[PDB]
């Protein structure tokens, strides 16, 4: 159950703080699919703030203290009672130490605190699994939770067109991007930049200089990156097939909306503000294909433990994403776009407690 770490054997792609970055590994030799899984965990987008996360949140910018194992869990768990889905591909499990969104192609100099390499860290790491096992593929899933599920959305196409550039044209790379599905709209109340979604990213992804995928760099243009960072706006332009794993009613997104859910009766206002959200959550996912979108109050799935639990219109999770790989062979009693229609956090029964 254990993937064992090794850090990067080219060392001038770091983590935050220039210690190298790194992936655990656990191979299944058996097995012609691989998934390479993305940490999440928010982003620093100044000097000050990234300071801060240095002090509190250092694993999330440093290897100098990271475990030499990790258990498996969710979907990278290699049983088949925790992991219906893919039990035995070969695990890979990213660490999330760049704090860009896994945007970033920007070394620490003499003019950079900080290194930010989020996006040469994802190829890095393709790169160095091709002599593991890799080559070998026929099924690469680059998948991802929060921070991890938006790199997935802006990093899926590039890890496709390297593999293609360095003769791999039979690895079929995929996506799966859970919980990385956000809203640029108005908060609930006005704070100062708990940064309004918008504003958060145009400042980071100046900080990181921050890489987007090219056909959505190409409509938004110039200083109009941001765009690429929220899901309904970069998928439309991917190529890869991209499973979407989103709640109606994230914990982030209401974090970052200045939405508090503190108990007692949540006045008309309030409830019309989430109620709206989750309706605005479903129409952009409505033309997305592959999609699980349960109406509950949470964040994150797919590396729980019982990841298992939740269903949306009686299908789970694992099940939708096999009946996704079937379809990337109308499928009877197998559905792949399931995204709840009741308005309500925990309108679905089976939402996490
Ligand atoms: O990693 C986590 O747990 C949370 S990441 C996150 C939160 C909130 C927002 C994000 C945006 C883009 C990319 C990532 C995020 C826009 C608004
Ligand atoms: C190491 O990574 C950097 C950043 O992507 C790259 O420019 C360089 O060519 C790599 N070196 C080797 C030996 O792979």
């Amino acid at each position: 159950e254990d993937l064992r770490l090794h850090l990067l054997l080219n060392t001038s792609v770091t983590c935050n703080d220039g210690s190298p970055a790194g992936y655990y590994l656990k191979e299944s030799r058996g097995s012609r699919r691989w998934l390479l899984f993305l940490e999440g965990g928010w982003y620093c987008f100044n000097r000050e703030n990234c300071d801060s996360r240095y002090d509190t949140m250092r694993r999330l910018m440093s290897s100098r203290d990271w475990p030499r194992t990790r258990t498996g869990t969710g979907i990278l768990s290699s049983q088949p009672e925790e992991n219906p889905y893919w039990w035995n591909a070969n695990m890979v499990f990213i660490p999330y130490c760049s704090s860009d969104v896994w945007s970033g192609a920007s070394s620490k100099s003499e003019k950079n605190e900080y290194a930010f390499m989020g996006a040469l860290i994802i190829q890095e790491v393709v790169r160095e699994l091709l002599g593991r096992g890799l080559s070998g593929a026929k099924v690469l899933l680059l998948a991802g939770s929060s921070a991890g599920g938006t790199g997935v959305l802006l990093n899926v196409d590039r890890v496709a067109e390297q593999l293609e550039k360095l003769g791999y044209p039979a690895i079929q790379v995929r996506g799966l991007a859970d919980s990385g599905w956000f809203l640029d709209n108005k908060q609930y109340r006005h704070t100062d930049c708990t940064c309004a979604p918008t504003e958060a990213i145009r400042r980071g992804i100046r900080y990181w200089n921050g890489v987007v995928p090219e056909r959505c760099r190409r409509q938004f243009q110039e200083g109009e990156e941001w765009n690429c960072f929220f899901g309904y706006k970069v998928y439309p332009t991917l190529r890869s097939p991209v499973f979407v794993v989103q709640w109606l009613f994230d914990e982030a997104q209401l974090t970052v909306d200045n939405v508090h859910l503190t108990g007692q009766p949540v006045q008309e206002g309030l409830r019309l503000y989430i109620q709206n959200l989750g309706r605005e959550l479903r129409h952009t996912l409505k033309d997305v294909p592959a999609s699980f979108a349960p109406a509950c109050l949470s964040h994150e799935i797919i590396i729980r433990s019982h990841w298992t639990d939740v269903q949306v219109k009686g299908t789970s999770l694992p099940r939708a994403l096999h009946c996704w790989d079937r379809s990337l062979h109308p499928l009877k009693g197998c559905p792949v776009h399931l995204v709840d229609s009741c308005p309500w956090p925990h309108c679905n029964p089976s939402c996490p407690t």
